[PDB]
């Protein structure tokens, strides 16, 4: 609009006089050694990426040497290196750069540092460095150091005098503001901070947060919450308002609201609706945002809706039109406009004059050590100018100046556009809705197959939202309503009930009776194979095209019913939340991407070239297979042996486990609602003494997918092998069998990382996954560190029934599994040493205490047997070479991982870590479909990975059609004949 | 010269002038034969379903066949072109008679002097079916006798055609009136440049038989050309019947112009005849054979030996000709062709370098190009019409050929008389068109390397590789006596337990003694293939693959000896032993290139933040277990595939073909393989066979062999001994009872030698080989009489002989076995053929075929393994099929039919591992065939395809979170937001 235009020409012309005022920050000073260093980041990506993942390691190379080989692996020897480029002119080089950020590292040096600021002429906010909470007694240590900054800062402010103003109080800065201004980090105060637990997490962040409050009030200070990812989003809204609330009249109280985030226009809009209904007031720190490449990426690996805006100018619009928002409020909001870009801090300082503000509505904040030249003008054009000062460790420092090195040197940056690329000042000062059009309209100007989209993963259960964390509660309590049924044989179409019923119960409450499950006999199963080899002739014959169609209405039906199918998985095998939905997800990701595959793998191709003939190579099915599923995974892995039967041409019969038979019903109910032709699923849970030799022994079973223990799956193996009369074919083997699954803790691990990777790799779903690390191999010299971090997260975790999301796990399969697992814990408190056994609820449930070892050694029973339990088993290496040597010393070879910086450690895990399924720096459970196709060698399985493009041939055996196709001297040409023209 | 192309342009100019726009029957659209093929030239598929309909038509004798053949080569009523039951059978009855002098040999010879009286001369053939016995070349042969005895008794009542001068008793004053033209592989159903010697002298004297006939009566006899592979036999044959009457004129042969060798043929043919002082006449044609000779060679990557620019043939046509012409003295000429520029360039050349008229004359085929034949008529005045004659069946397959000549894109006559093409055109200089055509022309491979394609078949139409084999073959015995030992760790290691190795074919011949390994010997080898295993699987996979290369060079430059080793340690025939090699070869450059292809780590998957890779891992020491049946190929094949793929192998040959597995040790110890990765220990069974399969450090036992032996390894194999690292992967074949199917509709001119070779190729010791062949009551008894009658033709005996068919079965436990197997079968069926054998020594068993065998009897249902065929009579084609699935096996099979219905059933229903549509059903070749199956033939592995090292390995995967502080790499196929 015209008006429109006019203002733009203001804030264009403030910025062309803010311009011509100011000269570079030293960060993009190139005499300097850091902008040098800056500057061949900017121009070679691939030295960017060294440069900063070498100041990241940085910290933990404690030793001469792990620092000379580090430095020769990520910058090569002195020859391949930069100009500007041993272990002197780095380290004293880095550790320069990371001390322009912070104020100091102790609280007495911080103190003397924020009064030499003050006295030029700038305000602070003061935050706490910190390595990650991951312990309770860690959020105490935070806790009490700003509770030890705050004592500090109250014997010294009554002598400062306020920063000069235009008038009021001359004890305050600028005449209005509190001298002592604290910012502090929620999720620092509560290391299992998850908004799976959102009550649990709130509470416990408030309740440090009220502690530190007080303390601030009683300076008459002021206390920012910091906004951090968007997992925690809602999370620190809601303590924001439950604080606020607490101490209605006390004004000095201030929340980060982040502009990338999509959902901030309605978070502002709310919050300044909740103030007004509940006559307070508030202060916002709008910022853009620090996790935006964070957030991008976790959201495309959960098919999340990506939270943040993904074209940098439409933060710098959504800034500019939320700062107006703020603005027009500035009765009922304070503001503290947190931006380094000159066109961003022009439009608000030009939107203050139009909307007539009075200055002590509205401040400016810039990080301590960045956009000096910004910085001196803000001081000069506006003079109220506060610095986010941080001080504490070098070690966190170290990771703090990587953010800073990043935020200064991205592409986007309008720092390294002014100051570093010569940018054109029109394009740097232009009204980012205008740069949003242009780019939008740009972008305006994977592929599937055969009329598919393209396969992707089934998101993920989000409980950032109010109705996912809402669904659980609402659909255990659906599935209460549906308990007591008896489950009948599924067989030929048709409900077949016996009289030999065996209890489903609860395994976190077994006086809670789920349901009554009939057994088949072998007469029964014999019926059942009768059944599906009667139908295998015209399922054969059904289009692969078709039969696919099947599988992608079983995935519809399944995803019709997700949290519904999680539920029972909770009540039934004990699943937490995240763990009943995952096992759902990934039964749909199987259906969804078996049938893409049969559909690939269904149209014969032509093979070899040569002319008058025609070769015809294609898959045929091979009959009756026999499934034999497991509990610890009862839909997932289930419908992925099954549906990849079925898609494949053959008919099955379905043993599911004898504790998780009503999730194996689930399989009967999704076929049957898919309109499965009777016959190719049959559903006969049984009694393994009474028919499962009879099952793996018939004739007429061509195939047979397992997954369980490797004693059964040996055994089940042995068996098939003879060719019985009148058996078709030699028996096919599908067989997963567990693991024995380390991750190697190296030197230079980052234990904010691995610590909390471990202890979900281990205990996750109580540890009952043949994924599950169960041993954990730490080297010598970070063992001690580790290990104190490690025990003191898992005390601050809670056994208990896995419906409540409070419980980090609970109870274990059944009594069966409780027992053995007790057993190996004793084994193996007497071949080590306990380090931690946690508290378990009193009463009923087949509780098993989350137990850590340490002591242990290759030769101990509880490194080798898997436990399939709660028990981690933790082992001390000398070197590198033994922690790759005791991680291959077992039977089995699933799953592993490692946390290791180290370009050298992790090429020699990748040869010779020879895993299945190897992780680097980060859990080693939780394979996805294609993207981790699942599955090992040795004694954990026969090389069949499920989940990826090698899985379905597995089922089937490959045929050739050859046919002559010259007749009296001529034959069509076909297109890729080898001819003559 | 540019003079003489003006004249021949202006004369055939004269000639399509005085055409007045007349169409040959076959272009005239007002005539049923003219929508056919005008249809057929429009529309590509309907061409093959209507010429194809014709070759079939013959075999259509039931009211039902018929019908149904109809509907399904051109749907119902609704779905035909309009100039489309009755009326069908009838029309192309009539199309066949158009090309056709007669029936019987009466009906010709009335036939042949009408022609005489419209002014035409000729040149007459008689047709049949494909000569498949001796009987039939009698047949053949006394069907002459009785033409020309009949024209005998003719030819002096015909005046002879006018010319200008010579002797008025002969046609134009000077040719004689009769004249024949035979097909020399008519005269003898084996002819095979593989006997070369016994090809020439059985076909000459049947030839010298009809050609003294025809001397008796002063006629002229033409020796026609046929395809390439019987070239040479041809030309040797016409020599030698000249020899013997050097003073007899009228003798001829035909030349084909779109062969690259007639340049020189002719040229040499010249030459012997002034070396020798007699004189020839040459039929020049361009030839009869062009699709099938560029199939043939591109099917075996033999050199092409047409042209295959058709102007090309063109211009090899008149220089040929004016090479003739211009030794008019020497060699008499027959212009045969319907192409007015070939024409008129003959006749402007014979004018310009005078040729007496005597010297050359013009033929065409009768029933066709009648505006071209008139016009000769009109111009030159001798014209003769090439006039076969005789039953309708080959007459039907005779017709196809003709149809297929008018109608091709580059035929001359489609040219001018369907398509409008220009004169100027038509006419040009075909040596300027072959400028044009090349100046207009002028599968990859990766890394480097070519694409795969299959080494080269041993081609004995060449003269060198017909006198390799003896020269071989005897250097070969200059090396027999050696002790052969065992060979571990890159170190001979002998025992004192050793097994002579003896010539099947010759009992008397030791060719060596092998070295037996006790379980102390193997288990050296699995120790030493475990030490060697960790550096060899870290080794590259490019690098590995390297090592088969250079295997696959050292093979390759042995290539006849090592099949001379062959032939007399396992009794390969020539051919078979060669294919044995080059199969060997195949694997090793296939399993080469395939690694490559395998060897890469693959990024899975698409989410930032995150890298998964997936690629495969070897699984450790390999049992590898061959059989004597293919001594090399097999044996490489499961060897190189293993450690390829980084495996390091164990290798127990057949105790009877350990020689040829010595030859493992020789290419990859010339290759260079690291020690330990391949490891030789033939041994006895009974004292290592368990030993070896049941060892812990085996992970993986490839086998190829019976079904009893592979059922036992599956099964002691699937138990995990006290530190055995992993479940044995099993890679097994196991053989199989593999039927042909005999459909109504078959041509039996193609189903009987393919069932022969199939079932006595080697003395049907493949597992591929048909031991059942499954006939439709209605053929069955002429498929058996010709069957039967071709088998009494072959000869068994030495296969270091290329005369004999096959010979002795492997050892003498072999011999008994079979010999046991055809005892059962003969009171099981009835006995329909049992071959002499030689006298003496070696392991001979009869060529022995058995008819009345049913699904029940032992011999329908238990591999042989040897030459005994059982033929087998199912009443409809539902029970031929129900009959072909009624064993315990599904290797191979085999079906003769031209019915699209039964093609389809058996494709969907007779589910072999490879089946074979209308050839023989063995000679699997790498990369086109990959071969193995299931039920109780194998676990569903195919050696030789693209799924096969798979077996060898194990998938991994590593997945690494890239996310530091905050940020990670953006990689090439991340999902991300630009
Ligand atoms: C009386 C007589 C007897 C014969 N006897 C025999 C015989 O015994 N053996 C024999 O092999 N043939 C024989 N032929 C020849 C054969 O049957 C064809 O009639 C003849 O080849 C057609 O040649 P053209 O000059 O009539 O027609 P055109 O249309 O001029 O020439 C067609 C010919 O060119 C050749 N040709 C087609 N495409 C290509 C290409 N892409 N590249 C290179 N060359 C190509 C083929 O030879 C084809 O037949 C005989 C022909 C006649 C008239």
């Amino acid at each position: 609009s015209m008006l429109n235009s006019e203002l733009n020409t203001k804030i264009v012309n403030r910025g062309k006089e803010f311009f011509g005022s100011i000269e570079k920050p030293s960060l993009f000073n190139k005499g300097a050694w850091m902008g040098k260093a800056m500057d061949w980041s900017m121009q070679n990506e691939q030295f960017k990426i060294q440069m900063f993942r070498f100041v990241d390691v940085f910290p933990s190379l404690t030793t001469s040497k792990l620092l000379t080989e580090h430095i020769r692996e990520y910058f090569g020897n002195e020859q391949d290196m930069p100009a500007f480029m041993l272990n002197k002119v780095l380290t004293s080089n880095i550790e320069e750069m990371a001390r322009q950020f912070i104020v100091g590292e102790t609280t007495k040096e911080a103190v003397k540092n924020l009064e030499k600021l003050r006295k030029d002429g700038f305000a602070a906010v003061v935050d706490v460095l910190g390595e990650a909470t991951l312990s309770e007694e860690e959020a105490e240590v935070y806790t009490n150091t700003y509770l030890e900054l705050l004592e500090a800062l109250k014997k010294e402010q009554g002598s400062w005098k306020g920063l000069p103003g235009k008038g009021g109080d001359p004890g305050l800065d600028w005449g209005h503001a509190p001298k002592v201004n604290i910012a502090v980090k929620p999720t620092w105060l509560f290391c299992l901070a998850n908004p799976q637990d959102f009550e649990g997490s709130v509470v416990a962040i408030l309740d440090r947060m009220r502690r530190i409050f007080k303390k601030v009030m009683e300076l008459n200070g002021f206390l920012c919450i910091d906004m951090e990812s968007y997992r925690h989003k809602e999370i620190i809204l809601e303590v924001f308002r439950r604080l606020k609330l607490e101490y209605r009249d006390y004004p000095h109280l201030g929340i980060v609201l982040q502009a990338y985030l999509k959902d901030n226009d309605k978070d502002l809009d709310d919050l300044l609706a909740w103030a007004k209904e509940h006559k307070v007031q508030i202060s916002v720190r709008l910022v853009k945002g620090a996790y935006w490449d964070y957030e991008t990426v976790k959201a495309k690996q959960n098919d999340w809706e990506v939270p943040v805006w993904t074209i940098k100018a439409e933060s710098d619009a959504a800034y500019e039109r939320q700062a107006r928002k703020i603005l027009e409020n500035h009765q009922i909001c304070h503001f503290a406009c947190a931006s380094h870009n000159i066109r961003t801090i022009s439009a608000v300082m030009e939107m203050a004059r139009e909307l007539n503000v009075p200055e002590d509505r509205y401040e400016f904040q810039v990080l301590y050590g960045m956009a000096e030249p910004v910085r001196k003008g803000i001081l000069k054009v506006a003079g109220r100018i506060r610095l986010y000062a941080p001080y504490g460790n070098m070690v966190p420092g170290m990771g703090y100046l990587v953010r800073r090195l990043l935020e200064n040197t991205a592409n986007e940056s309008f720092l390294r556009q002014s100051f570093a690329e010569d940018a054109q000042i029109e394009r740097l000062l232009e009204d980012p809705a205008v740069t949003v059009e242009r780019e939008r309209a740009a972008r305006a100007a994977r592929k599937g197959l055969g009329g598919l989209p393209p396969f992707n993963n089934e998101a993920m259960v989000d409980f950032t939202r109010a109705d996912h964390r809402a669904a659980f509660p609402k659909h255990i309590a659906q599935v209460r309503t549906q308990l007591g049924k008896t489950y009948p044989l599924f067989i030929n179409g048709k409900e077949v009930r016996t009289n030999d019923l065996i209890p489903t119960v609860n395994p976190n409450k077994p006086s809670e009776v789920l349901g009554q499950i009939c057994q088949a006999g072998t007469t029964e199963v014999g019926d059942a194979i009768a059944a599906a080899k009667a139908a295998f002739p015209a399922w054969r014959d059904t289009d692969p095209r078709t039969r696919a169609e099947y599988l992608l209405k079983a995935a519809q039906a399944a995803r019709k019913r997700l949290f519904e199918l999680s539920a029972w998985q909770v009540l039934e095998i004990g699943k937490q939340w995240d763990q009943a939905y995952a096992d759902v997800t990934e039964a749909i990701d199987f259906l969804e991407y078996y049938a893409r595959e049969m559909i690939r793998l269904g149209q014969p191709q032509r093979v070899g070239h040569a002319p008058g003939e025609l070769n015809h190579y294609f898959y045929e099915p091979k009959g009756v297979a026999a499934v034999i599923a497991p509990w610890n995974f009862p839909l997932a892995i289930s419908m992925g042996m099954a549906s990849a039967a079925i898609v494949t041409g053959n008919c099955v019969v379905f043993k599911p486990s004898g504790i998780t038979s009503i999730i194996g019903w689930h399989l009967v109910e999704l076929f049957r609602e898919a309109g499965l032709p009777e016959g190719v699923f049959n559903f006969t849970p049984g009694r393994g003494s009474v028919m499962g030799d009879y099952l793996v022994d018939h004739p007429d079973i061509s195939l047979i997918a397992f997954t369980g223990s490797m004693e059964t799956g040996l055994r089940i193996i042995e068996r098939a092998a003879k060719v019985h009369p009148g058996q078709a074919n030699v028996k096919k083997i599908i067989s997963e069998m567990g693991g024995k699954n380390a991750i190697i803790i190296d030197d230079d691990a980052d234990l904010d990382e691995a610590v909390p990777h471990v202890l979900y790799s281990a205990f996750g779903f109580q540890g009952q996954k043949c994924s599950a690390c169960s041993r954990v191999i730490v080297l010598d010299a970070v063992y001690d560190k580790f290990i104190e971090r490690l025990v003191s997260m898992a005390k601050a975790t809670k056994v208990g029934p896995s419906e409540d999301p409070a419980n980090y796990m609970g109870a274990v399969a059944d009594d069966k599994a409780m027992k053995s697992i007790k057993e190996y814990a004793e084994i193996g408190k007497r071949e080590g040493h306990v380090l931690y056994e946690s508290p378990v609820p009193a009463g009923e449930g087949y509780f098993v205490p989350m137990t850590i070892i340490g002591g242990i050694k290759p030769e101990h029973r509880i490194a080798q047997e898997e436990i399939f339990g709660p028990v981690l088993a933790v082992m001390r290496a000398k070197d590198f070479d033994q922690a790759i040597e005791w991680a291959n010393s077992t039977q089995f070879a699933l799953t592993g991982g490692i946390f290791s910086r180290s370009p050298e450690h992790l090429a020699k895990a990748r040869r010779e870590f020879r895993v299945g399924n190897l992780y680097i720096n980060r859990n080693n459970t939780g394979a996805l479909v294609e993207r981790q196709p699942f599955g090992g060698a040795r004694m954990s399985g026969v090389g069949t990975k499920a989940g990826g493009p090698d899985y379905l041939l597995h089922f089937m055996d490959p045929r050739v059609v050859t046919e002559n196709t010259m007749r009296r001297g001529f034959a069509p040409i076909e297109e890729d004949d080898d001819w003559v023209d």
